[PDB]
């Protein structure tokens, strides 16, 4: 569909059978999300944005249900103020930004 | 213009006679720049982003070229790791989200 942007870019998800609202953000490189649980290993990282550093767990090649659309890739788990989905996963659903 | 998201989707604009690259951000509510000058009175305002806030000045009524669309929204400028064109902005040169 066609998202207009007079409202924040909200998308339903489903991710580790945890059904989630994640912003659709064009400007995130990756998708992160604040408190939710992912199983297996995972590697520590720092990732920067606007006001700072934050500390996060990396999990490679996870499922993730968006908006309908059932894709793979690479989670970030650690504090945000806002459940995000980044152009690592948006590429996947075919998300283009027009104008 | 329609665009992918295989890579940052950058857009260059002149602000202020000033010339730059901003990110087209979906996730970003506002507008932000870091080392630009601006004229006039400005307004104080605590940001957040997702690694903590940040204190910027709040310039409204700003005129600003985006990829040649002359458009004008309040601006904000205060520290940032990249300059970000938010909604407020990309919703006058009609923008949208597409898949
Ligand atoms: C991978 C990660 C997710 C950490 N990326 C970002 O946070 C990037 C960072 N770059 C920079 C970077 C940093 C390090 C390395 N390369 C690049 C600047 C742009 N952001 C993307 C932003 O869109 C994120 C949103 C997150 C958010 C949404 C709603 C509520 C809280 C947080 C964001 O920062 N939003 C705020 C925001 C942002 C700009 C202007 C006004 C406002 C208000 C508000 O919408």
């Amino acid at each position: 569909p066609q998202i207009t942007l007079w409202q924040r870019p909200l998308v339903t998800i489903k991710i580790g059978g945890q059904l989630r609202e994640a912003l659709l953000d064009t400007g995130a490189d990756d998708t992160i999300f604040e408190e939710i649980s992912l199983p297996g290993r995972w590697k520590p990282k720092m990732i920067g944005g606007i006001g700072g550093f934050v500390k996060v767990r990396q999990y490679d090649q996870i499922p993730i249900e968006i908006c309908g659309h059932k894709v793979i890739g690479t989670v970030l788990v650690g504090p945000t103020p806002a459940n995000v989905i980044g152009r690592n996963l948006m590429t996947q659903i075919g998300c283009t930004l027009n104008f």
